[PDB]
């Protein structure tokens, strides 16, 4: 679009004192008509950047300068503590009362809840070339969490369950790849991609170029989310079309994390109870952990209070500073966070999406703003707590078990220095192990009689820590519905008749009731797709068979072949799926 003429503008304009980017255009002729190719493409490439951020690429730089002033400083809050609204989940493991009404009361609500997921990001740090919603949340099915979210969103929302991906550069076309190979078919799905913004090579905001010498982009976080969806349309906005809808909650998830499924009817529930806008999802937290968390802050003096994260990073500076005169008093905040939407829409309004950025520079040594490598600024999503005054409305935090939480964030060696360190690894080995043990909690509490080894059957990294899988019991959205204690014994009915041996593999798929049931090896049960056909019941099933294995990785790996994809290399063993019965219909 941009004139020749608009362009000299910019061009001047970014030359001037507080600017200063004379450096862009270091031997340029004196007009725009005399510029080349790449030149006149260099230029309206900071043109353009007006349409992805406010103010465009001059305001990006002032904005710099204000946040690396701001970030030279130390960061410091005249008063800290507990946030006032904190509520405690009820354990997933234990079918009480309350549970029951929780899960039930949040379970309808589903039906109302809008859903997005941020999946800007590959799995590089992990080991992993591929998008972390590619990884498969377990490898006995193999069901990527992409999948994973979608169908259990489609089963408790229905098919035309309103859903947003945001994307990124990384992931976008990648994602749209995997929708398509999996034979998804979301009709209320929007794909929104975050644009990536300019970097700074220096302490005085100049821009960096890469090797080509073109501007040098990198993400501006997942703060962008909420731009996305304030600016997103069907032609109304998004959230309008939502609102009309009848929709009254939104979520927000993370992309490898699935322990979702389970705390999100339950903070539903209680946002409801408790009339809360904003509700965190937390867990008791570890002095040693990279996650925030949730306080009551005043930033200064004058400041009304302000319930928000506070990232692990910059707690671990304000900590360490003033009070007025084996968990963190403050719960770790996992970012999985749910809103009423009214609440929401009313806030991204106001803001147009936009919440508070930050820069965090990594330097090249100790105290002089030499970059290692060139910065850019950040956001965060869950920042949008800011623009919720305590006046108005009412943020808080709902804390669970921490076994609810199950990133896959950590490569294999990371989790072995952190288990050495006595941290959590939340690698892919020890993400898959949970989520194969939280199907036996989950079914154990309906009263199914599981009996198995608490020892590892596998050790990984070089023998410094192991993990069980097994017994492996996966129930698919068709058979377990919603996941709910409630909708599991509907799959068990008499679950007192149904014994799985420890070394056992029980599949699910389709409209399936087991009554009666002794498995000492690997069963796959398959009953209609069809939600609303009649079932396959199962009764007096005796299944005997070699079954499956697993075994770790060998250090001797190299080799003119293997079979040994990321996906197995990244939690260091394999099952081997030896034998199999099969029961259709
Ligand atoms: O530009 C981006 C960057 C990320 N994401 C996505 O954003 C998500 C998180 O990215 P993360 O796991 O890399 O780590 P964080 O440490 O930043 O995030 C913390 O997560 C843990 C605590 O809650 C903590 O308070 C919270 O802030 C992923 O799904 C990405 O795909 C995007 O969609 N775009």
């Amino acid at each position: 679009n941009p004139s020749n003429s608009n362009l000299q503008a910019l061009r001047e304009e970014l030359c001037t004192p507080g600017l200063d980017q004379g450096h862009l255009f270091e031997g340029w002729p004196e007009t725009v008509d005399e510029c080349n190719e790449r030149q006149i493409a260099l230029l309206t490439d900071l043109y353009m950047f007006s349409n992805m951020y406010p103010g465009g690429v001059a305001q990006y730089i002032r904005n710099g300068h204000e946040l690396l002033a701001r970030e030279s400083e130390e960061v410091d809050f005249a008063a800290l503590e507990m946030p006032p609204l904190i509520f405690e989940a009820p354990s997933l493991h234990r079918r009480t009362a309350e549970r029951t009404a929780l899960e039930n009361a949040g379970t309808a609500m589903l039906c109302k809840t809008v859903f997005v997921l941020v999946a800007g990001g590959l799995g590089e740090r992990l080991g992993y070339s591929s998008i972390k919603v590619s990884l498969p949340v377990e490898t006995a099915t193999n069901t990527t969490y992409l999948a994973y979210y979608l169908r259990w969103a489609q089963r408790v929302g229905g098919k035309e369950v309103p859903f947003v991906i945001m994307t990124s550069d990384d992931t976008h076309d990648r994602t749209l790849q995997l929708l398509r190979e999996l034979q998804l078919e979301v009709p209320n799905l929007h794909v929104l991609k975050q644009g990536q913004v300019f970097c700074f090579a220096d302490s005085a905001a100049h821009l960096a170029l890469d090797e080509t010498g073109k501007l040098l982009r990198k993400p501006h976080g997942h703060g962008d989310v909420h731009s996305l969806i304030y600016n997103a349309t069907v032609a109304q906005p998004l959230v309008n079309d939502w609102l009309a809808a009848g929709y009254e909650s939104i979520v927000f998830i993370q992309d490898t994390n699935a322990g979702a499924t389970i705390t999100i009817p339950i903070s539903l529930a209680l946002s409801a109870e408790h009339s809360l806008d904003m509700n965190f999802t937390c867990i008791p937290r570890v002095p040693k952990e990279p996650i925030g968390l949730l306080c009551r802050t005043k930033k200064n003096s004058g400041d009304p209070w302000l319930v928000a994260n506070v990232e692990y990073n910059v707690f671990a500076e304000v900590s360490r500073a003033l009070n007025k005169d084996g968990f963190s008093p403050f719960p770790g905040s996992v970012n999985t966070l749910v809103f009423k939407l009214s609440s929401y829409v009313d806030r991204l309004r106001e803001s147009h999406g936009i919440v508070p950025e930050f820069i965090n520079p990594k330097y090249s040594d100790e105290t002089r703003r030499s970059f290692k490598k060139p910065a850019r600024i950040e956001s965060l999503m869950q920042d949008i707590a800011l623009l919720f005054s305590e006046d108005d409305y009412r943020v808080g935090g709902t804390v669970f078990e921490r076994f609810s939480y199950q990133p896959v964030k950590n490569s294999l060696e990371e989790a072995a220095g952190l288990v050495a360190q006595g941290n959590g690894a939340y690698c892919a080995a020890t993400g898959e192990a949970a989520f194969y043990e939280l199907q036996r909690r989950r079914l154990k509490a309906i009263g199914l009689p599981l009996f198995y080894s608490s020892q590892p059957e596998v050790t990984v990294a070089k023998d410094a820590f192991g993990v069980r899988l097994f017994p492996i019991i996966v129930l698919d959205t068709v058979c377990a519905s919603s996941g709910s204690l409630d909708d599991l014994a509907r799959v068990f009915p008499t679950p007192e008749k149904v014994h799985i041996d420890q070394h056992s593999t029980l599949i699910v798929e389709g409209r399936v009731i087991i009554e009666s049931l002794e498995l000492y090896g690997a069963l796959t049960i398959r009953g209609p797709t069809d939600s609303m056909a009649l079932p396959h019941v199962v009764r007096n099933a005796v299944v005997r068979n070699a079954g499956w294995s697993v075994h770790a990785i060998l250090s001797l790996c190299a080799g003119r072949d293997s079979r040994l994809s990321e996906v197995d290399r990244i939690r260091g063993f394999v099952l081997k799926k030896t034998a199999m019965a099969v029961m259709d219909c």
